[PDB]
């Protein structure tokens, strides 16, 4: 249902208090961090540490939906209400109620679709595409983004009067360059999820880790699982010393 | 329904009065203001104690609207008119008939659009999108911006006469650093706002106010409500000293 | 339908007597003037005192029609002519067929556009766009233009072909701050037009009306049509004295 | 069934080595090479030589697939789900339940199917479209491109996560030009394919294959295939000189 | 039955010659010739002189029929499989079995069917539409095409594998106006053909052959056809001189 | 049973002069002209002066037909070939057969039914729709339309053999306004028919004429027609001066 988040790391340190305070409130989150920092994870975990615990963890992915579609993708519609609506629809707002609703790259969403969620977030109504219906909404807000959203007010491709309504308890989430020290407990946890699930098992020796620790991680944590995972088939129930490494990940 | 003027700086006041005038008024009005320095607050203020305070108060974002869209989103369309209209849509304009009409950011409105929205303002009628029925319209308008509308009129992307025609009664918002003296009693408003709504309750000791009184506040009083929704989160039913204040608005 | 046009000035007194010789007649008329010298009322005026005083006023705002669509605009089009053309449309001068064709702000027509007005002010024909069908036009043509067209031709920005073409009666329109003599008579109409509409009623006393003498009106009369509006707004049938002035129109 | 891969170059014999270790386990494999490498060789050889080997090997071409259609092809439909839908389809997916599932150019798969793709392959359910009853999936992935799948995830046209889960046993395929000494065994194989299936017959002299060793072969081994192809018909059971080249693989 | 090549050309008889050879095998055929230039002679002709040569016939014309119904064209149904599928269907694949199937203008088969083709070319078996019964193809392919289909692959309109496996044996059909040596042997066969049908006679002098040599023939030896038959009408078992072209035939 | 072509014009007198030569043969037909320029009267009046003008005159308006029926439009059908077949079906072809067939408006026939048409006309043999017996068919052809069709050619949506096959003899139509010299002629002839058949009378003054000869006549010589009855209506008897004519139709 969720992870929790391994790390010895000041940063992580501050991440798992904040996330203590405001799991309980039903206060929006906006959780800032490069690709696979583990936005996710904590999205996941402070929903099961919330009110909405029982309730539906209801992802969209912002920049996947194409523009022209989101619209119905989060409200729903009737029929009619455009070309193929052969049938009715409910959308992510309607699946999330009673839940949480996760915000993957809220930096992605299109100006319109900005507008028609704040709308939202503080009427706290909205109209499925088509019907004039307005109907309640109970979601608590989960947002995340890799991208400067202050950047982007200022080029006008994000809107200030969100991104205030969103960003009330932000939270940022370190790369992993910057926290190299969490990565052997790091590579603990994962193997053992690979064992756990019968995937595999490995071990790294001193000098990969430290060579690892050397290693630049463009993809962060999830790139490091890849990392593992690759092992894991090459070098079966093996240890990892550092010719085991794939040359771009040898740093002596 | 509508949110009161707090503060008692000269500016401040100078608005109150000029609201008075025109409420009842049929006047175009044009808000000029930094984001989130109340002017939809004013806009909506203005529309309750006007001869429309009983119709519809219809937003339209001319800015987060597609350029390709806008001309369909004011005055509506019937069918065929173009690409998807499967159906008929009624129009902002329409919506508004009997009430206030908001045009929010009209500084982003496209060129082609000023000239429709004036012939409009002028004639009082419209085509719906593909029809050729002209229709009547009843709308008070009021129109906000934090674009310098004259530097626009000679760069030639905000026209002259739309400017002279929705440039009757200019109300001006002072940004929150020019009226700090303010800030104090907008903490209080914005404070028993979340009290009332069962959101949680903060207040700030002398110290932290001296604090705030010395920040930029890029934001406006926008900015302010969300950083009073933060420390909600983070010290509930607490007192905020400097020490509770976020680093970068600490200022001694 | 149409307005007279006020003043007592030398100036405003050849435009009403080359007004009575071009009207009877077909002759292209080009306007010259800043914005809010009155350039659309003469226009219309002459319009209605003229051949084709029952057929159409057609307005063409060439400037804040983008560039790419405003062959579409003159002309017409069928179908699948480009992108999006879903249905048939009337252009301009198909509307025009047995009226007056304005074409407002000549000078910020694209070169492409000037070519194919010349052609068909010369041909008197036009293909709408897509179709190869040519098509016969009967319009009396009248442009105007704040833009000094002489130095666009030496620019090369505007064709010395059109120009001459369109320049055969020229109407030149003088700012307001070279008839401020006309001013009271112009404070007279503007006032009428305001009571006969119901919208209010003021006067302005004689120190006021010197202060105004001495502005610049950088806006013309359209400036001081929002003026009197403004203070009808303000003091409702009430009398303007200087101080009743905004500010930057004092000059005692 | 499936084919081997003949060549003597070290990298053909990496292929041949990183196949014996990944065709075994249930790792997912992508395969990066230029069209016409032997991508779907290696593919449908891992299959055979894996646990799925008596299971379906089920392709899909994410490409050649119409975007608005491919959700219905992966996972299948009931029925009234959309237009057309007068019966129920299985999905590959489901076609593919116990077997290796072959994704064809997954870097032209549309970001909204990577998105679901994805959740798939993490979750292990998916729901037909309409129908919201979830279902179970057993499959071995294979993946193929020639596309730069880093760059597309830098262009936000090829989604991280994606990627991550994708390539845990990268395989690579040097095109022909970079192991021109395997081109006389690849002959030689082709020839004998040729001859078992009753098509014909030739060889070539030392002249030729060393001009055909010199040539850029922009369609790799399938262009080669072809080539043996045409000759085939052209001189049956002849021995091919360079004279019996086609000018364009004329290298002397 | 079938026409015979007329035409003195190089080119002419290298096509005559490379029709010799594929003829008595079944090699894909492509044909690659602007329209007009006797493609489908080319094949009709090929056929009747192949293993075929008793079997059916089977035009195909991939851009004339729907995209979303060429699958069942091609392959057939059952019953059910679509709406409207009151009946059976057999597809041209089995009208052809035993025959040779030609592919008219292949370059506008839409890509979906581009990737059904080819694992038919390569399985030998296909699918109705709605059975699941696999079903047995004897058929000889000639495919015809006036595009670049090599810039086709590059813009990812036509399939690199589905080129290589048609393109087995390319025959290209010069335009007429590079063989119009050929034009005065092209005009008396097509004469012949119309005064064996009773249709008519003509004949033309040398004055006209010379200006015919000297025209662009967009429409090639069709055009010319279509010529020969207007002239025919115009002057009944006349002599065509310069003076009985029409003048865009006309080049002295 | 037919129409003479009044009108004193050059083109009308080639018109004449091509439809004796053409007549008489079973070419086929095609004419090009505006709608209302008198092609079905060259069509209806090429038939009874033709081989066939004892037989059926069978038109055919290929757009105005619903595209998936014009098949069983055009060769007829049996029963079950679809949904509603409860009877028989005769085609055009069929009810045309010793007669001539009349394809109107042939630029809007589907390409599927162009490809059907051409074999038809080639093989002049067909199946109706379900039936697999084929049939002799004995037509001949004359076509009209108002559009480019060699433009549909490069826009890919007419048919290049097609329209060679159908173009054999070219007639083309002037619109009215490139034939006023035939107004009055025209006139006369259209004041006659309506006398003849008990519907009224007038005739038109000279400066009527002038003004009529002046006119578009985007309708034509249909629009000519319908002017002439409203004023039947509207004058019984009369004689029409310019004020009698409808303002559209004034010019002096
Ligand atoms: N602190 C952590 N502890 C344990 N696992 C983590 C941590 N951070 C990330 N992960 C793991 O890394 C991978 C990617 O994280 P994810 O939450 O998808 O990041 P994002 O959403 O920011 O791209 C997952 O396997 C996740 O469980
Ligand atoms: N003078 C004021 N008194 C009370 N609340 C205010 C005042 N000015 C602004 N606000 C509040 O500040 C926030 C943003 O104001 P808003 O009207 O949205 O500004 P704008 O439209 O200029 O961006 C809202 O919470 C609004 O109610
Ligand atoms: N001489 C005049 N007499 C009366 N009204 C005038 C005169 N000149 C201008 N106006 C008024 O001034 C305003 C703007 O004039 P307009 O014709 O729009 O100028 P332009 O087209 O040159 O910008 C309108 O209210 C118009 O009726
Ligand atoms: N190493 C190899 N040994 C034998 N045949 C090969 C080899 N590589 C490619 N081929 C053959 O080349 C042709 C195209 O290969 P294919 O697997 O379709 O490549 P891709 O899927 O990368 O386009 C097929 O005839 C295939 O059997
Ligand atoms: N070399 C040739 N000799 C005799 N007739 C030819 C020759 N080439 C083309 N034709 C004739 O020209 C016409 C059109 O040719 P066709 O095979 O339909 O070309 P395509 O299929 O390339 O459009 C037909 O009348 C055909 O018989
Ligand atoms: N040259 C002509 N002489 C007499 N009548 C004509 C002539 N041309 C057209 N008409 C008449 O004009 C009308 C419309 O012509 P029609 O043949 O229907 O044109 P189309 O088929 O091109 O639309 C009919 O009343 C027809 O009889």
């Amino acid at each position: 249902l969720f992870r929790s988040l391994v790390g010895t790391s000041r940063a992580i340190q501050q991440v798992r208090q904040m996330m203590q305070q405001v799991a309980d409130t039903d206060a929006s989150v906006l959780i800032l961090g490069e690709s696979g920092t583990g936005k996710e994870v904590v999205a996941r975990n402070l929903h099961y540490h919330s009110k909405r615990r029982e309730g539906p963890f209801v992802p969209v992915n912002c920049g996947a939906i194409p523009a022209e579609l989101l619209e119905s993708e989060l409200f729903g519609h009737e029929k009619g209400a455009f070309t193929g609506a052969i049938t009715s629809r409910a959308g992510r707002f309607e699946l999330a109620n009673g839940g949480t609703l996760f915000l993957d790259e809220i930096g992605d969403m299109p100006l319109p679709m900005q507008v028609k969620l704040l709308r939202v977030l503080q009427e706290r109504t909205f109209e499925r595409v088509g019907s004039n219906k307005t109907q309640n909404v109970d979601v608590r807000i989960i947002a995340a983004t890799h991208k400067n959203l202050e950047k982007m007010i200022e080029d006008g491709t994000f809107r200030e009067d969100l991104y205030y309504r969103l960003n009330v308890f932000p939270i940022e989430m370190a790369p992993l360059r910057e926290r190299v020290e969490d990565i052997a407990l790091l590579l603990n946890e994962l193997i053992s999820r690979m064992e756990h699930e019968k995937r595999g098992s490995i071990r790294f020796n001193s000098a990969a880790i430290m060579s690892l620790c050397r290693h630049d991680w463009p993809g962060n944590v999830r790139e490091l699982a890849n990392l593992v995972e690759r092992l894991a088939i090459m070098h079966p129930y093996g240890v990892i010393g550092v010719g085991e490494l794939p040359k771009k990940f040898r740093h002596v």
